[PDB]
């Protein structure tokens, strides 16, 4: 933990962070951040202090429900709008915030979708997005419809069977921790320095 992370709903827009983190859990996962965020997010604290930025995982209407894996996308309409609420309100209450991004199997299909729909404006302010056991790599090949390759770090696992345009769970899903822990983050803390300095 922490599990559930809120600071862009509870953020206040006259002290707004430089950045903002919306990031979103894998199926069956607890709060809003699961098992993969909460890492993530204690380094993004300390490379940009506690102030300097915001944690928010998609919670709300996102259930992250096993089956939904299997809609088109790979997740409900439901979460789809439940994401792009979120990066929108990272917008319009602060509009000069670095926006990273990243998602967690179901949520890494979750955060392709709703980059991909989001309007340009928002989608031209995330600076990095991490996608880990990414459900429609295969699919997508190895990328975020309408998003930079180089603004994208997908880490699949050889053997991650959903990585290769399966539905099933094998033990190399379970074995992003490493990277959630060091990779991930240092990608997004390079790719935020890269625009913000």
């Amino acid at each position: 933990g922490r599990t559930t992370r809120d600071d862009l709903i509870n953020g206040n827009s006259a002290s707004c962070a430089d950045v903002i983190f919306i990031y979103a859990r894998g199926s069956t996962e607890t709060g809003n951040l699961g098992t993969l965020g909460p890492s993530i997010a204690s380094n993004l604290e300390s490379a940009f202090g506690k102030d300097g930025v915001w944690i928010q995982g998609v919670g709300g209407a996102y259930r992250a429900t096993l089956g939904d894996n299997a809609l088109p996308r790979g997740t409900s309409s439901a979460a789809i709008r439940e994401m792009l609420g979120l990066f929108q309100q990272a917008n319009t209450k602060c509009p000069d915030a670095t926006l990273i991004a990243g998602g967690y199997s179901q949520g890494a299909a979750l955060a392709a979708a709703s980059i991909e729909d989001l309007d340009s404006a928002i989608r031209d302010k995330i600076a990095g997005t991490v996608l880990f056991g990414y459900t429609k790599n295969l699919q997508n090949r190895g990328r975020i419809p309408n998003y930079p390759a180089d603004r994208t770090k997908v880490f699949c696992n050889t053997g991650d069977l959903v990585c290769t345009g399966s539905l099933i769970v094998a033990a190399p899903h379970l074995a992003y921790g490493p990277d959630a822990r060091g990779p991930a983050p240092e990608f997004l803390i390079e790719k935020v320095r890269a625009v913000r300095g």
